[PDB]
Parts: C-alpha cells; sequence; structure tokens
C-alpha cells in the first residue's frame, strides 16, 4: 500500500467516550495524554444512541443497564480539510468506522481547531459533574 501520508499540516484530537450506566466520560487526548476530560451522569443507550452521543446529538434514553463500552472519536484537520470519524471500540486500520465525515473547512491554528472540536459536544459539556 502507500508508504505513508505526509500532510503539510495536521492537527489531531482523539476523543474517547466511555459509556457506563453511572457515568459517561469524555477524554480529549493529544500525544496519549488527556488535554480535557469531563463526565456526565450516565443513562442507558442503544447502539444507535451511543453513536448519536458520539456525533454530539441528543438520543433517546433507555432504562436498560449495560456494561462498559468504549467509543473512539477522531478529529483531524489540515489547512483545507477536517475529518470526523467514529469507531465502536478503539481505532484499528483494518476496522470500518461506524460514522465517517469530511468537512471542506480546515484550520490554520490548533487553538481554532480545538475550539471547533469542542463545539460538537458543547451541550454535554454543559451537563458535566464538576461545574
Ligand atoms: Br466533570
Amino acid at each position: 500500500g502507500p508508504l505513508g501520508s505526509n500532510p503539510a499540516s495536521l492537527y489531531r484530537i482523539d476523543l474517547f467516550i466511555t459509556f457506563t450506566d453511572e457515568l459517561i466520560t469524555f477524554d480529549y487526548k493529544v500525544h496519549g495524554r488527556p488535554v480535557l476530560t469531563f463526565r456526565i451522569p450516565g443513562f442507558g443507550l442503544t447502539p444507535a444512541g451511543r453513536m448519536l452521543v458520539c456525533m454530539g446529538e441528543k438520543p433517546a434514553h433507555s432504562p436498560f443497564t449495560s456494561s462498559k463500552s468504549l467509543y473512539h472519536v477522531i478529529f483531524t484537520s489540515t489547512c483545507n480539510s477536517f475529518s470526523f470519524t467514529i469507531y465502536k471500540g478503539r481505532y484499528r486500520s483494518w476496522k470500518k468506522p461506524i460514522h465517517d465525515e469530511l468537512v471542506d473547512r480546515g484550520y490554520t491554528t490548533f487553538r481554532e481547531f480545538f475550539k471547533a472540536v469542542r463545539g460538537y459536544h458543547a451541550d454535554y459539556y454543559k451537563q458535566r459533574l464538576i461545574h
């Protein structure tokens, strides 16, 4: 396959969303460390419900309990493109994302990119425990 990708500029954030009945956790990571973490009271969700939370939508709640599940949301941007991609479980190169979106916008500074990334879940950030 291709020997590599060489984007002239690349900003990336990996958002790990952990679903449990008691808490849902949002971990924004760069270079393997959280740069922002927040948590909301958990609720039951269907698989489509979890994807909608990953998209930043408000899904219907379910009364049913479930076991812990990890979703991996990847934001990347060049100066002229922005990608939004959602995996059930962790990213793998062989794994098909459950949602993949490409925006013809890009970002020239990381601060603007990070602000744009946060906006996807801003309504959940309003619901955070430590407020
Ligand atoms: Br919090």
